Order: structure tokens, then sequence, then C-alpha cells
């Protein structure tokens, strides 16, 4: 039981009355055997063929689309559309938006421990050498994908990749309403 069981739990619906919010860390190692190893050819040769992501990662590309038919394998993941709705980022810019939509979670959490991000960050690097990562937010327009959520006042998907390790944590986190009519 590690501080992303931890984080986790604590996500796992928590309830602030009329918003309801949840939230996700999954990691995944790609492994370079069997049908991992197959699918990210795949995915490497339709990238190629095709030449918003710049080109910088297109080799993170290919692992994160992996990384979604890790979570979801029975969906038709592609490579292009990918591109097109995976974004790069920043710490700083993911900081941002955990400091406006994850306030009351932090909030929460600090009144129940004595901070919700510092403990992520070190739950996310242990994981992934974090400093070394690349990051990235997914954010589907198809409304068939199963990472968008229906219904959602918002919904985030974010994602560390390491390059060395072919490692990728997801972090998903979505808020609900707990209303009625």
């Amino acid at each position: 039981y590690t501080p992303l069981d931890r984080i986790n739990d604590f996500l796992d619906h928590l309830n602030l009355g009329e918003r309801t919010i949840k939230g996700c860390l999954e990691a995944y190692s790609c492994k370079h055997t069997g049908t991992d190893k197959r699918l990210s050819i795949s995915l490497e040769h339709e990238i190629l063929d095709y030449l918003l992501l710049s080109r910088s990662s297109r080799k993170a590309l290919i692992y994160l689309v992996l990384t979604l038919y890790h979570m979801y394998p029975d969906y038709d993941f592609s490579a292009v559309k990918a591109h097109q709705f995976f974004t790069e980022e920043s710490w700083n810019t993911f900081k941002q938006i955990f400091e406006t939509y994850m306030f009351e979670a932090s909030k929460e959490w600090s009144e129940t421990y004595g901070s919700l991000l510092e403990t992520l960050y070190k739950a996310l690097d242990e994981v992934v050498k974090l400093p070394e990562c690349e990051i990235y937010s997914y954010n589907p327009d198809s409304d068939s994908d199963p990472f968008l959520e229906k219904g959602a006042i918002w919904s985030f998907n974010f994602f560390f990749y390491n390059r060395k390790l072919k490692r990728v944590v997801s972090f998903r986190f979505s808020c609900l309403s707990n209303l009625v009519a």
C-alpha cells in the first residue's frame, strides 16, 4: 500500500455535497515483448505515414496510445486522432489546473491530514522519475472515446511519461453534479 493507493482511496468518490470529485492514478510499464511490442510497431508506422502534438512528441505518442489501449483495450484508438487530442504540458501548467479545479479536494485533504499536491508529486516521482518526464493532457472530442465523461462539470486526463523506463502514469480527475431536475 503506497502513496498512490492512498491518494486513490481518498479520491474515490469524494463527495462534497452538490458536486462529487473522482480521481484516479494508474501506472503502466510498456512491455517490450508480445502484443505491446507489435502494437508499438504498428503505431510507429502509422505516425510516419501521416508525417495537438508537435513532432518532438512523436515517440512519446507511441507510448501514450499504448497506455490508452492498456486502459481500454476494446476501443479503437488511433495514432493520428490522438496526435490531435494530446497536448503537451509542463508541470507548471498542470499545477495551475490542479490549483484551480482540485481546490476543494486539496482543501479537504489538508483538513484530513496535516499538501495533497505535494503528496502527489512525491508519489509520481517515486514511480516515474518526475523531473525527467514529459507531460500530456488527453482531450478527446469524440463521443465514443472512453476518456470522455459525459455530463461532467469538468474532466481531465493527464499522462506522465518516462522515456527511459517506457513507463506512464495516467492521472484522471473529474467532477460530477449530484443534482436532480
